[PDB]
């Protein structure tokens, strides 16, 4: 086809391990997410992959994801672009429980309403949050105005704030002929996904995109998917 | 009251950078690696927050940076490459050891080289092992014929460093971004050279220490109002 797009989401995390919802929180990789990342690079790379764009958010488990990917494709030189748009969801106040927590204070009814809802926000994360200053206060979101930063986000939040980035950033390079690579998270990879293949929210919401391997879109000129995406690897991965 | 923090990276792999790396794109060797967690490891304990990152195309500079970003925690922040940036192009001479270098061109002319300005090393040519993994690398399919160099005088090194530091790093700096350059010794002898208003004889005489923060404090006029400060125990 005319263009060819890459995606890959993060493997696991060290509050994935700790059953935490991480959202905006910048946890790091686990060492096994790391290792994901390196199989995800040695898989673009015994394919010939070559980029001439890389994007990511400004959280480190997707940046270190990236640069695993870069060094395993020994493409380091790549020019980087980070952004806020590709962040995770941001789970609002549940940032920082783990799975008994969430159950214990809200409940398995509305904590699975939360769950099947595509449009349905967890609480707002409020200044008494233990992770609020950390969050809210970090300095790489000291440039977005105060409707842009959340204070929580439902599934459709997070791909309203990520799609003008694709449009207005990725597309245009796209169209110029670059070659891009995108290192990012379950949902804002998911807003790209629901955009490119003109998913319906319930379509959107039952899609999990693997972690740690390359996701391959054949793109006409219109940045029309030709074909299903296809995964980047051995048979048995 | 500008601050600009500049590093140089340490050990590359094979020995490189006693054999004229140059525009070959040797990685760190394990010690150039823990050289530059140990100069995070110092800006991290001195509390020093940037803006944005300058580096070249070669990776034992983005290594050093990305090793940086990493024990400071500011993985996050912008990062800008630039060919400009680069190592020293050393030409035939790339790879070459200090024994090989005086056998095949004899100590005179290298004794000549060592302390020229101006004199460039003999071109790389198409015989050399290092001739088409430099000069046809896709990361330089942009450069025009001119801009490709296939070898460099100290002259030229800086002549093509400071044009990107005047249009790139200049106009962040006056708007109070808070700079750190990850690069190699002779581009940030380039820019050294450029703060202070150092002789030809003296920048040549300047040899930076690797792995270890460089602080500069400058002025309105990005005139440095101190000698440079190195960073660490
Ligand atoms: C931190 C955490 C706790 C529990 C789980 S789970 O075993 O129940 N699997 C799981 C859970 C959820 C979700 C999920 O996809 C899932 O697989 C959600 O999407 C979700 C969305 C909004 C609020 C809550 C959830 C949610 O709890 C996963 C992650
Ligand atoms: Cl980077």
């Amino acid at each position: 086809a005319a263009y060819k797009l890459v995606l890959i989401r993060h493997g696991e995390s060290a509050w994935n391990l700790e059953n935490r919802f991480s959202g905006w929180y910048d946890a790091d990789l686990s060492p096994a997410g790391h290792e994901e990342a390196k199989r995800g690079g040695q898989a673009l790379r015994d394919a010939g992959y070559e980029f001439d764009i890389c994007f990511t958010s400004v959280q480190k488990r997707a940046i270190r994801t990236l640069w695993t990917v870069l060094d395993a494709i020994d493409q380091m030189w790549l020019p980087v672009v980070r952004t806020w748009r590709l962040n995770e969801r941001h789970y609002g106040g549940l940032t920082g429980l783990n799975k008994a927590e969430t159950a214990a204070k809200h409940g398995e009814a509305q904590v699975k309403i939360w769950r099947r809802s595509y449009d349905v926000p967890p609480p707002p994360m409020e200044p008494d949050h233990p992770f609020y200053s950390n969050i809210s206060k970090d300095r790489r979101y000291a440039d977005l105005t105060e409707d842009q930063l959340p204070s929580c986000e439902s599934l459709k939040d997070t791909i309203a704030r990520a799609l003008p980035f694709w449009n207005e950033e990725i597309v245009p390079q796209i169209k110029e002929g670059k070659r891009v690579l995108i290192a990012a998270h379950g949902n804002s990879l998911r807003g790209i996904v629901k955009h490119l293949e003109g998913l319906s929210e319930e379509a959107i919401m039952e899609l999990n995109l693997p972690t740690g391997i390359p996701i391959v879109y054949e793109l006409d000129k219109n940045l029309k998917p030709i074909k299903p995406m296809q995964f980047l690897g051995d048979e048995e991965t």
